[PDB]
């Protein structure tokens, strides 16, 4: 219950919310039924339009207008935004040629520039360049600004969870918004589009820019705008904020627009009814920079277009149903659409079995348009699992697709041609940056980066300390000309053991064998060498890597490998090597098929034992280092260490085989020599983030061994492939993944087929960035090259998607 009957006069677009039953003249108490009486009369003018004319010029006010042609518009700070250019000779500001904006050109009490988020709903990256005769507003601001070609969104690719990504820098796991419906258990409470739950505090996690910036003293815009409030008052308003005086002047403000999102889902991301939504779009903007330019502040605001997800081709027809896969579809719940999440309808139903509902939707018919996982078998670059909010069960639709429980779900529900929510890698979903202003830098494209990124430049532009979040602060410092925030290095926690030769074999009890007894001072100084690092400049490019937790750990140095191997875990937290464009592969001779080795430098109570892989019914071991990519048969007997091997499952092992044995070498001949750094990943608990010991939840039967959750590799090369890898003078490539360590390859439909026809599909759906792998490991990698700290936080950033050019 509001009181709804005090007035908004003098208080149109008050900044800070009054409390009930005052009634509330702000942007957003339509969305409360809060409103006083007379908030539409007083705050929602239309009269005249929002367009001075040639008669309107000099006209005397009338308190009635929307906007004001009068002579004192502009210190009262309201007038319509093309006054200046109708009744005062001026150009609008998108006919004006660019020009560089070297410093801040401010009025007088200005202490920073503001900032101004231009955000636009379903916003695909390719309208930039497909709409651009349509949006010379927007082009202007790309084309003199800081552009990527795209952005990359948030998975789940919907509304709430980009958004409110792009105001905390989180992933939607940890800001809570995991998409635009859920359930939460612990609340017992779901959170929809339509209605009231979703104002409540709790579903919203982090803190979002509004609130970073309130808390460090730098005033915000209300954020947020009541849908039926047309576009020309929301930058009315803005622009008359920007009149304050200084001490109740905001610093950020933020602009909405609905479209093109909204038309996107009735016609389709390319209907012939998309051009008016984008010259509609544009001409918002031209309102904004026309009104910047009447108050001097068109080179003084820093300026930012950003989307939060694109749009794809989707209709009716491409629904499959799990009526069509499950006998017991009413004992379950449905999150549906471009993706799926199951719960059990009931609690109280103990014959709700997940195992059996993923079995009866994997891989059953040729050409099913969604694949089924439990959400920590989901690709880790997703970063999609660790909330009570996110169901055990999802489905991964395919692009064009829909999942809908049963057919009456979408027939009592063709309405539209455009939806969005699908995997963030795929090239429909991508969306727009651009930055406009002093602190972006002139006519510059940047390359493409993830939307989590921004919550620290948007900091950066405000003088704010980022709250903790998951961008990577310095690696969009390239956007800038300045306010540049200079990280350091992580210092390095453990260092690591060099140990020698300590171990007589007999010492050994590890139930290994290997036929190597077959037995010259010329080849003996030599490995002697070897085993100090006389080559660990070839096969360790960029340094050792840093171990950023307390642990016990040994390097050791090999002909063809470097490792740094955990006496806690038994095993290489990395292994790195280089393989040249010339280097050939080779395979394991016959009678060192079953060869493991005992390695003298490390104690056998710190080693792991091929009796456990014996006793251990399902689980083999693989070599980090392969065998198959050896310098000479005599290194080759390095490979077969024990300090090399980790366990690995038998399905598993064909996937790992086919990386080793045919992908290695097609990427060095590929990419002029390639550097790989493999080794193990334990996330028992889905966090992101390297387990402790203590959250280990298998080992190898009888045994201390821990059993990966993922195997990783990061393949560097050289950016001018023109220079091979071991000898490259300027910026470097990569290429990273992470693949799931699975007993069966349910995952891979195919995969009953020779390697070749699905191993590097996998992959490919298991990319990763080195960042990714940093989190899991605790490993800081890149510690040693000639590059600059933020082209290497830039690097560490990079994801390899595979998808065509845009
Ligand atoms: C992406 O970036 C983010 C941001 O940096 C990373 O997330 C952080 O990771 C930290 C490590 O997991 C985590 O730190 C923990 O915080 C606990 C207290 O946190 C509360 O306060 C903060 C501060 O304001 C707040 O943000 C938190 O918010 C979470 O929960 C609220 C309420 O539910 C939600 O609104 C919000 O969305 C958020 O949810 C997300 O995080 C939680 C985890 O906190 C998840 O469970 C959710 O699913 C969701 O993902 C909290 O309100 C603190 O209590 C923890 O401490 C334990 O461990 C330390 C180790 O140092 C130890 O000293 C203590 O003993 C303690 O143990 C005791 O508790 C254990 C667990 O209850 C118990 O088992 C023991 O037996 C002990 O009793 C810990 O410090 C931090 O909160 C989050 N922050 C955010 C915003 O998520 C994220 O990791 C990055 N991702 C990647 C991949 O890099
Ligand atoms: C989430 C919110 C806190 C937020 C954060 C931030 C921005 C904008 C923000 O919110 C903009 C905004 O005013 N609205 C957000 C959208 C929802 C979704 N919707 C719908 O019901 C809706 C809209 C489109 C849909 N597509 N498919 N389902 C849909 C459902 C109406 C509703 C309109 C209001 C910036 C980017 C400026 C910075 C950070
Ligand atoms: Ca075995
Ligand atoms: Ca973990
Ligand atoms: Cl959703
Ligand atoms: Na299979
Ligand atoms: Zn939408």
């Amino acid at each position: 219950w509001t009181a709804t009957s005090g007035s908004c006069k003098g208080r149109c677009f008050e900044l800070q919310e009054v409390g009930p039953p005052d009634c509330r003249c702000d942007n957003l108490c339509k969305s409360y039924s809060s409103c006083c009486h007379d908030f539409d009369e007083l705050c929602l003018k239309t009269a005249r339009g929002w367009e001075c004319t040639k008669d309107r010029c000099g006209e005397v006010r009338n308190e009635e207008n929307a906007c004001h042609c009068s002579e004192d518009c502009l210190s009262r700070g309201d007038c319509c935004t093309n006054y200046q250019v109708v009744c005062k000779g001026e150009s609008h500001w998108v006919d004006d040629d660019c020009e560089e904006i070297k410093v801040p050109e401010c009025p007088a009490g200005f202490v920073r520039p503001p900032l101004i988020i231009f955000s636009v709903d379903g916003f695909r990256a390719s309208y930039m360049k497909k709409g651009s005769k349509v949006m010379p507003n927007i082009e202007k601001l790309r084309s003199c600004g800081t552009h990527a070609p795209y952005m990359r969104p948030v998975y789940p690719t919907k509304t709430f969870p980009n958004l409110y990504t792009l105001a905390t820098g989180l992933y939607p796991e940890s800001h809570g918004i995991v998409g635009n419906s859920m359930y939460d258990p612990v609340f017992d409470a779901s959170f929809h589009l339509r209605g009231r739950e979703k104002f409540n505090h709790r579903w919203w996690g982090g803190q979002p820019l509004w609130i970073t910036a309130t808390k460090q003293g730098v005033r915000a815009g209300t954020f947020f705008w009541s849908v039926s409030i047309p576009h020309e008052r929301r930058i009315l308003t803005i622009l008359q904020w920007l009149s304050l005086p200084d001490n109740e002047r905001p610093s950020v403000y933020a602009f909405y627009s609905e479209q093109p999102d909204f038309s996107g889902h009735k016609y389709g991301p390319f209907g012939p009814e998309m051009t008016n939504p984008l010259r509609e779009i544009d001409k918002t903007v031209g309102q904004l920079m026309d009104g910047l330019k009447q108050l001097r502040l068109h080179r003084c605001v820093n300026v930012i277009f950003v989307g939060d997800h694109g749009m794809e081709d989707v209709t009716c027809d491409r629904t499959e149903f799990l009526s069509n896969y499950l006998t017991n579809v009413d004992d379950i719940t449905l999150v549906p659409g471009t993706l799926g999440r199951i719960r059990a309808k009931s609690i109280n139903n103990s014959k709700y079995d997940p195992k059996t509902i993923i079995a009866a939707l994997t891989c059953k018919k040729p050409d099913q348009h969604f694949k089924p996982y439990m959400k920590q078998h989901l690709p880790k670059r997703l970063h999609y699992a660790n909330n009570r909010r996110i169901e055990d069960i999802h489905l991964l639709v395919d692009r064009r697709w829909h999942v809908a429980r049963k057919p009456l779900d979408v027939y009592k529900k063709c309405f539209f041609q455009g939806d969005h929510g699908f995997d963030n890698k795929v090239n429909s979903m991508q969306t727009v940056f651009v930055g406009y202003g002093p602190t972006f830098k002139y006519r510059t494209k940047v390359p493409p980066f993830e939307n989590i990124e921004l919550y620290n430049v948007m900091c950066d532009l405000l003088g704010l300390k980022p709250a903790p979040n998951n961008g990577t602060h310095g690696s969009l410092n390239h956007l800038l000309r300045t306010n540049t925030f200079r990280p350091t290095m992580p210092d390095e926690v453990s260092r690591p053991n060099y140990p020698g030769i300590m171990y007589l074999q007999s010492e050994f009890d590890l139930g290994c064998t290997c036929d190597d007894k077959v037995e010259n001072k010329l080849e003996e100084l030599n490995k002697r060498l070897h085993t100090k690092g006389s080559t660990k400049e070839r096969h360790l490019l960029y340094g050792r890597p840093a171990v950023l937790y307390r642990t016990s750990y040994d390097i050791l140095y090999h002909t063809d490998f470097e490792s740094g191997y955990s006496e806690i875990f038994l095993m290489p937290l990395w292994t790195s090597y280089t393989i040249s464009k010339q280097a050939e592969v080779s395979s394991i001779p016959e009678h060192l098929t079953n060869c493991v080795r005992p390695d003298v430098r490390v104690s056998p109570g710190f080693s792991q034992n091929c009796l456990a892989y014996k006793n251990d019914k399902q689980m083999s071991y693989g070599f980090l280092f392969p065998p198959y990519l050896s310098s000479s048969p005599e290194a080759k007997y390095d490979a077969f260490l024990v300090t090399n091997m980790v366990p690995m499952y038998p399905a598993f092992k064909r996937v790992w085989a086919y990386f080793q044995r045919v992908l290695v070498k097609k990427y060095a001949s590929e990419r002029n020599g390639v550097n790989v750094i493999s080794g193990p990943i334990f996330d028992y608990n889905y966090d992101g983030l390297r387990d402790t010991e203590d959250e280990i939840k298998q080992y190898v039967e009888g045994s201390s061994i821990p059993v990966p959750t993922h195997y990783y590799s990061i393949i560097t090369s050289c950016l001018d492939f023109t220079q091979p890898a071991d000898k490259c003078d300027g910026p470097l490539s990569v290429s990273s993944f992470i693949l799931p360590h699975r007993p069966d390859n349910d995952e891979s439909c195919n995969s009953s087929e020779d390697e070749s026809k699905w191993v590097e599909e996998l992959m490919k759906m298991h990319t990763a960035r080195v960042r990714d792998i940093e989190h899991l490991t605790g490993l800081d990698f890149y510690r040693k090259t000639s590059r600059s700290y933020s082209e290497i936080l830039t690097l560490k950033t990079y994801l390899h998607t595979y998808e065509s050019e845009i």
